[PDB]
């Protein structure tokens, strides 16, 4: 299973009907895990995707899967060939180290608020995918689609 971060950051790693659009070509399918703040964002379910909220306050909506911790989280979705973290903010730190796959979109926009994606090293991760877009009518700000994999180990001894 490889475990994969999606989120949007604009300038400065803070957290567009496009980006939406792209939230839903990655993530249709698939198990989703999402704290319960972000559950409550979203408002709903996401059709034709396995939800697992992760939270020590479980809910009373059965049209979703309740987990009490990563663990559980991660038995839910099985032997799927990805499973996609979608935030929030903590939950991504939560899942960093166990992260193989992140799907970023990059805002070109600079926004206050103190929540932050986790620090990563760049130089532990590569590009395998990257889109950019100007804005549009639609879409207020320029913005980039990117897609990174953790550099596997160095396997090499002198
Ligand atoms: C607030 N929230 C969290 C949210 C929003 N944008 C993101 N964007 C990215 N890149 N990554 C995320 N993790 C992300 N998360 C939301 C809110 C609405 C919907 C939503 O209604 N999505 C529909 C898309 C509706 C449509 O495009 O017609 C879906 O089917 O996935 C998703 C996430």
């Amino acid at each position: 299973m490889i475990i994969s971060l999606i989120a949007a950051l604009a300038a400065d790693r803070v957290i567009l009907p496009a980006d939406l659009a792209w939230f839903k070509r990655n993530t249709l399918n698939k198990p989703v895990i999402m704290g319960r703040k972000t559950f409550e964002s979203i408002g709903r379910p996401l059709p034709g995707r396995l939800n697992i909220v992760i939270s020590s306050q479980p809910g009373t909506d059965e049209r979703v899967t309740w987990a009490a911790s990563i663990e559980e989280a991660l038995a839910f979705a099985g032997n799927a060939e990805e499973v996609m973290v979608m935030g929030g903010g903590r939950v991504y730190k939560q899942f960093l180290d166990r992260a193989n796959r992140m799907y970023l979109t990059h805002i070109d926009a600079e926004v206050g608020g103190d929540t932050h994606f986790p620090d990563y090293e760049p130089d532990e991760w590569e590009s395998v995918f990257s889109e950019f877009h100007d804005a549009d009518e639609a879409n207020s700000h320029s913005y980039c689609f990117e897609i990174l994999e953790r550099r596997g180990e160095n396997l090499y001894f002198q």
